[PDB]
């Protein structure tokens, strides 16, 4: 079967098992895929979403070590556009779930899910119940 | 060239970029390798080394998402023995650097290096200089 190009963007701050499971899910959407991961810039993340603890460089270098990741766009645009899809020959956008209505209308949206409790901040909440 | 079997054991608690770089180094020691990773048990780690924040299951599931990891032995023995090498057909043990004198004498030890400052605990020391 033909190779399907998947695009998954995010902040990927302090990458945890929840991110990794989501990337695995996107990678395995079809039998033969190329998973492109977009890593959002420090400025736009801070401005649109909130404080980021790791720089773009740190967030990107970590993602390079993940099995499911085939290609990285870093920094990636904050908003996916139709032109972006055509520029990188993206077949589907894989994201947790509006702003994706236009993708779903075109058949180009694949929902992936989060894993609760696994996150990095929750692991400190752990060691902080040693007292 | 023939496939070289590399064994790298550790606790791999709260896996960070330093672990990942070390695993990449072991994986790339030769052109064609199988990297086996050993993950130490909760009891022995606690007893011999110190408190572990993630369980064996959590530490092992995370390692599964790392590109360089080909096989996992979980839990792995606390001490590498000659019998262990023969049982899994290990050619080299890759570890940060004694207790490895016997490996170095046999030509079966490959030193890998750490990365400072990248660790998970240091990233909290970060957010804790927001105040």
């Amino acid at each position: 079967s033909k190779n399907v190009v998947i695009y998954a963007d995010g902040v990927y701050d302090m990458l945890h098992l929840g991110h990794m499971k989501q990337l695995e899910q996107a990678k395995k959407l079809f039998e033969n895929t190329t998973l492109i991961v977009g890593v959002t810039s420090d400025n736009e993340t801070k401005l649109f979403k909130g404080q980021v603890v790791q720089t773009l460089e740190e967030r990107t270098e970590t993602l390079k070590h993940i099995r499911w990741v085939d290609e990285i766009i870093s920094p990636c645009p904050w908003v996916v556009t139709p032109e972006f899809l055509e520029k990188y020959k993206i077949d589907y956008v894989a994201h947790d779930d509006d702003i994706y209505a236009w993708l779903k209308r075109a058949g180009k949206f694949k929902a992936t899910q989060r894993t609760e409790g696994v996150s990095t901040t929750d692991l400190i909440v752990r060691i902080l119940k040693n007292y």
